[PDB]
């Protein structure tokens, strides 16, 4: 499948993809505003993730930091982000259909809007402005506004019973961005797509 990754953003964003133990395709890349990075994913990939990053330094060797979403100092991500991430998330050619959805479950740092280029499905978007409206228990220095599981790691955040309501918090972010996962057990918002669909994540759609 391919997906083009587009910076509308002001700001440079580092784009990042990987299934959690593995880049996907370079795993990683500067976009300036504007910039579109095509990449391809294997089909059948199951959990795979794209987010982006900002404010990063890295150095020749593609090692530096990045205030929201460093993978482990890697410009290429091998790993999942460190949050708050806004998630485009997808498992491909799952029985003859591909999976995808915007999750807030990780926090939030960009807007971003995730549509398949093909026929035969919707896209979904959380563009609205969680940072600028974040509870102040939930900001994060770094920018960005953190999950609640994040910040106070509690079973009833984190839904580490697999038994877990929706919170105050998880309400602020499904209020903004009712198209997206608010916490772990919330109704899915899953979009059903095509088999081998392409895709765009815009960062930053509205802008």
């Amino acid at each position: 499948a391919t997906f083009e990754i587009v910076n509308r953003c002001s700001y440079t964003v580092w784009a990042a993809a990987s299934k959690g133990d593995a880049a996907l395709d370079a795993g990683g890349r500067q976009l300036n505003s504007g910039e579109s990075w095509t990449i391809n994913v294997e089909p059948g990939t199951n959990g795979g993730k794209i987010w982006a990053r900002t404010d990063c330094y890295f150095d020749d060797s593609g090692s530096g930091i990045c205030k929201t979403g460093d993978c482990g100092g890697l410009l290429r991500c091998k790993r999942f982000g460190r949050p708050p991430t806004t998630l485009a998330e997808f498992s491909l050619n799952q029985y003859g259909k591909d999976y995808i959805d915007i999750s807030n479950i990780k926090g939030f740092n960009v807007p971003m809007n995730f549509s398949p280029t093909t026929r035969g499905c919707r896209g979904v978007r959380c563009a609205a402005d969680i940072v600028g409206q974040c509870p102040a228990k939930l900001k994060a220095p770094g920018g960005g506004c953190n999950d609640a599981c994040t910040v106070f790691q509690t079973s009833e955040y984190c839904c580490t019973t697999g038994k877990c309501g929706p919170t105050e918090y998880s309400r602020f972010f499904k209020r903004l961005c009712p198209d997206a996962f608010s916490y772990v057990l919330d109704k899915p918002t899953t979009v059903t797509c095509p088999g081998s669909s392409n895709y765009r994540v815009t960062f930053c759609p509205t802008a």
